[PDB]
């Protein structure tokens, strides 16, 4: 309910699935699913979120 | 950004599509890579209306 502890969690969104470090940055086509920073989308050859196979990684820009 | 109400706010609205800002972003550009419409909003430009770099494909995205 709080100011705080709102931004904390959509911080706590924007946050790679995979390391929780570094925030999502990359874009799985063709799911379409936010699910990882660059780094991680190295790891991934199905999509963490829907296991559909990735035919490309699409990097973002808000 | 300097403070957290402003910092929720941004983070809230960064989200809405930045056309209309009445939706989400639903669309990723490719190449460029700019999430910038929603579906509707999506469906006139030709070119990224960011970057003006001309879009091969609008992705749909899934943002909550
Ligand atoms: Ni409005
Ligand atoms: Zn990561
Ligand atoms: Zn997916
Ligand atoms: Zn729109
Ligand atoms: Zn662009």
């Amino acid at each position: 309910i709080s100011t705080e502890e709102q931004l904390r969690r959509l911080q706590e969104e924007k946050l790679c699935k995979i390391c929780m470090d570094r925030n999502i940055a990359i874009v799985f086509v063709p799911c379409g699913h936010l699910v990882t920073c660059k780094q991680c989308a190295e790891a991934v050859d199905k999509c963490p979120m829907c296991y559909t196979v990735i035919t490309f990684k699409q990097k973002i820009f808000m």
